[PDB]
């Protein structure tokens, strides 16, 4: 029932009166829809906060910008237990208002949003000195930032810096890895003698295809044989060790971070039916699987493969919307843990599915030649590509990363951008008008970017036993990433409510799990995907004499016996499989060498597995979760 | 001190007067120690507390001093730390005060002190007629009864092995049925009746196991033996380790409700105030020394390890004289024997360790406490597990061929059957010497100690009546807890050799908690009140075992248990191009897998032809038979086994973490009942 339009300061960081400050932005633009918008107007009155209606310069939108007085919320924080910054404020105007959702959710209300400090005060020195990219060496005031946008944006530019650091640490150990790999490539005698047209043009290998890929030469093979060799050797075995080392070293680091920034900034604060939908849920994801699988120069790919992405990401976030409704507690946090866990199994089945897909399944579950597995009219599950399942393992992660981050990123400064520009399309305008017309922050908007992160730890540690400069890409992805999203953040996207974030959230347990998941998959990706293991039997076994022709051990010889001698029965090729040249009583079967094989490498996995997992248990043990100097600041 | 001695009245809690009562006993009987002792009886003097000294008429020099608070002295104190004043919180109580005597009764002025009891076996005497006694050995556990009476921590100690007993009790009956399905399916063993059977178990001609002085032994000595193995590793077994792996599961989510359920119950969660240190950690005021404790520890470690050792010469050497089946009387007096050693060695230790941590700072008695235990349960681990872990992994398992066999000297052989016999007799040796040799002793010591005390010398008060008792110790129930830990790790670490593991260990809890009750009510004195939410450092530590358990037990079906090699054969082998079987069965196992030995012995003695004429004799192992182009060497069979193996302890490790992780997050740590209570 108040009324009053005036834009003649640009910079007003206060009303027409000029003595108040904006605590938030209410919009308004059928007679229902005014009884009840003026019920809830006069109950906000009655709570006691300060209303002011706006017409703007370009009519028929209204824009209600509110103050809540100082006692108001000082009492509200005494609930929660120009004295207060403007993030607390707003914060606790938004926790008056939501005693404002529901309204906001139908059509009766429009939006509403905190309200910034001024155009590029705060806001100003923030972006020049850390949003601006002129200032991106420089590191974030993190208590700047914490004291502008809040504590649950705050935590998770200070766990992307974390995660950033600890991925510069476990980079460059991985750059030493792979130059370990690369300068020994003159002295693998494997690389060399598939290269040597005697030996490597001689010897021949089966097709992928029934009659539609043709019998080739080992050239291109040979070829690409070096790279095989360059990340399939022991500076990947002492890689995969460092990186289950230093997952634990990060969580427990994490761990530590987050007792500090606990003390610092007091973020601890206080105020059947199961059954079928999980059923329905694998359903769905194994549903998703196939769908993925079955899906499965650089800039091109990568930019298909992020819209492939984006779009089975809406899709997973309409079925996941969907289905979380059936089971709903009317719990605000059991609701956003339950579609966080959703969300990030979709995202976990559509990103990596086709990683584990590549690892495990192409060459597994392909029988030889003679009989191979016939599921319906589509036939012969594809082979292995010759070059090297490890090869391609490295060629999808990198794309991913490298290209998808990037591409990521792209998306997520302009369409913002470009949203916004459209809404400005639709002269001086006040600094506190515009906010409106630029996108509201979604909701759990601030889930996606920690989702993406936590991708990106997954593909970091789950298939770190590929290639070492997954860390070194993901270190550059985060230094882009920590500055975008600050920028988005800044410039792009309103002024978001302020929460309080005692951890990262739900994304903690998923780190935990994919961790474990990330030893298991490490040593089964060694031992099963790298023929590394049956590599080093060969040498130790069949090179001295009881197994071998030499009178010391030297894996020569290997190669002319990786290829099973074969008959084209339903001239001689090999699938992924060790198995019996002709001579035995029974060809085509699990050989003498595969048994080895497979006992060498799973028990090469026993091995590390319980390794890493009691040197991660000697961690935690050893590591305390809370700093020395955090307890000295606690005692006083 | 108003000291003066009446003991007239002789069951009486009151002072001479009367009025109040009497909550603690503090024992003494030099002038500057009898001027240091008056200062903290002024001192408790302006502290406000009550006591009454005694000269007791046995001895002259023995005085005695009850010790009562008064009841504004009670509720101030009450309020430092988070007949209204219960004999327990008068307890607590008194002794909060006293501590805020450590060092007084440490220093020798002030001999003893204790809580008293109600009277002779009345809160006591009911503790002992319902309970504390054999004949109510079928009768539940007055828990609430036994807090007011002696305390938190002992509560939540009995609660903890009533709960591991009930526990036990659906184990066991697992156990027993599949030990029954086994039972019945002895019938139709193949391999073992083949072994019994004279027409092939009686042309079996197996190696001798050591080079001087024993024969080639038939399968036929073995033949009953493998009646009762055939039991021993069946597929019932293997679902029970299955079974046993979901029950650890349930044990400890289950008991940590229970634990919150009484944390709200006798509200336990009460001010866990600065701890004090111990007197002799102040009477001193380090990370050397700790280290060289470590050392201590590590050496002692090897030295059973060296006892373990010498259990393994003791079978070398004391098998060629049986033989003179002998092997199971063999394996039956080692375990004894080892059992006896064990024993012997955890008293030695348990003096040594006690002084080593002695020797060492702790700050504070919960620091102490944690060290001790720390120590403890390692040395307690290596002891009692150690010829377990030697029989199921280390005995047998590198043996080499008749040719150039292993030298160390000679190690140990093994049945075709594997040591899961032999594991089998060690473990019920050892769990049921536990239980009727150690309770009978945990009876008679605190038992010989009271007669021997009485022997040292007839109306008497209740507080002679009681201070000729062994005191507790500021350790208490450690040991018992302790020894209910080592029980978990043999029914869990070792369930995949006799499914009635938990059956016997049953019947020990049941007649442990009677046994301990006993000694803590008549032979023992009472013990001071002690507030403990929880169990403490031994839940971690069961933790770890179950966490453990899983690998062992797997390992145990993999490589103790012959299990995998007989689903190898009788899923690969007996194929015509593997054997002659049209379709799938075990028959012909023994005579296709145990590969033939020709006596051709490398010179590195060649003691076969000397100790018989045998021309080809079977080893128990896969490797090449004669005719074969490598021949007495390891062939496709012993690899295939092994990736079999290792691909069952990975199938089974993966499988069963995943169920432990599904029951842990499905079944919350907090009970429904307890969150509404809670609420409520
Ligand atoms: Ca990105
Ligand atoms: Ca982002
Ligand atoms: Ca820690
Ligand atoms: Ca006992
Ligand atoms: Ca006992
Ligand atoms: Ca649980």
């Amino acid at each position: 029932p108040e009324f009053e339009e005036f834009n003649g300061k640009p910079d007003s960081l206060f009303f027409t009166d000029g003595q108040r400050r904006i605590d938030f932005i209410l919009v308004y633009e059928n007679e229902k829809q005014k009884r009840k918008r003026q019920a809830y107007e006069s109950n906000l009155i009655c709570h006691g906060l300060q209303l002011e209606a706006t017409r703007s310069v370009s009519d028929k939108l209204v824009f209600v910008k509110v103050h809540a007085p100082w006692e108001v919320l000082c009492t509200y924080a005494e609930i929660m237990h120009s004295f207060f910054n403007p993030a607390t404020r707003s914060r606790i105007v938004y926790f008056i208002l939501s005693r404002i959702n529901r309204l906001v959710s139908s059509g009766i209300y429009k939006a509403a949003f905190p309200l910034h400090d001024c155009r590029f005060s705060e806001r100003y020195l923030l972006y020049r000195e850390w949003a601006h990219p002129r200032s991106i060496y420089k590191k974030q005031p993190l208590d700047l930032i914490r004291k502008y946008y809040g504590e649950k944006i705050g935590i998770y530019f200070a766990w992307l810096g974390y995660y950033t650091q600890m991925l510069l640490l476990a980079a460059v150990v991985g750059v030493a890895c792979f130059l370990y790999g690369y300068l020994d490539q003159d002295n693998c005698t494997w690389s060399k003698e598939v290269c040597d047209p005697d030996i490597g043009g001689q010897i021949l290998m089966c097709p992928q295809c029934d009659r539609l890929c043709p019998f080739w030469r080992l050239n291109i093979t040979c070829e690409s044989s070096k790279k095989l060799c360059i990340f399939d050797s022991f500076g990947t075995l002492i890689f995969a060790v460092f990186m289950g080392v230093w997952v634990t070293l990060f969580l427990e680091f994490w761990k530590r971070r987050q007792a500090e920034l606990e003390y610092e900034w007091d973020t601890v604060e206080l105020q059947i039916r199961v059954t079928l939908c999980a059923s329905a849920v694998f359903f769905w994801i194994l549903l998703i699987i196939a769908s993925v699988i079955g899906i499965i120069t650089s800039i091109t790919a990568s930019i298909i493969s992020a819209i492939i992405i984006m779009i089975l990401n809406t899709i997973y976030e309409k079925v996941a919307i969907m289905i979380t409704n059936f089971e709903l507690p009317r719990t605000q946090t059991d609701y956003e843990n339950s579609l966080t866990m959703k969300m990030f199994l979709f995202q976990f089945v559509n990103y990596y599915s086709s990683c584990f897909y590549i690892a495990f399944f192409k060459g597994k579950f392909v029988g030889y030649p003679g009989d191979p597995v016939y599921l319906l009219g589509k036939y012969r599950s594809e082979e292995c590509d010759p070059g090297g399942c490890l090869l391609e393992l490295t060629t999808q992660l990198t794309i991913i990363m490298g290209g998808k981050a990037i591409w990521n990123n792209i998306a997520e400064v302009l369409l913002p951008w470009v949203m916004n520009l459209i809404g400005r399309y639709k002269k001086i305008t006040p600094r506190w008008e515009q906010d409106y017309h630029l996108q509201p922050m979604g909701k759990l908007g601030l889930f996606y970017e920690y989702l993406e992160m936590i991708i990106q730890f997954g593909f970091v540690t789950l298939f770190v036993a590929s290639f070492p400069l997954a860390p070194l890409l993901a270190l550059v992805n985060n230094i882009l990433e920590i500055r975008v999203d600050a920028w988005k953040l800044t410039t792009q996207f309103r002024r978001m409510v302020p929460e309080k974030a005692q951890d990262i959230g739900a994304w903690q347990p998923i780190m935990q799990g994919i961790a474990i998941l990330a030893v298991v998959t490490n040593a089964m990706i060694i031992a099963f995907t790298s023929d590394m293991i049956p590599r080093l039997v060969y040498y130790w076994s069949f090179s001295i004499p009881p197994y071998g022709d030499h009178t010391y051990y030297t894996m020569d010889g290997y190669i002319n016996n990786t290829l099973s001698v074969f008959n084209i029965t339903d001239t001689l090729c090999r699938y992924r499989d060790f198995r019996n040249p002709p001579g035995h009583p029974q060809e085509y079967k699990h050989n003498i060498y595969y048994w080895h094989v497979i006992a060498a490498k799973l028990a090469f996995i026993i091995v590390m597995e319980h390794i890493i997992y009691s040197v991660k248990f000697f961690i935690s043990y050893a590591i305390p979760d809370v700093s020395k100097i955090t307890k000295s600041k606690i005692k006083r």
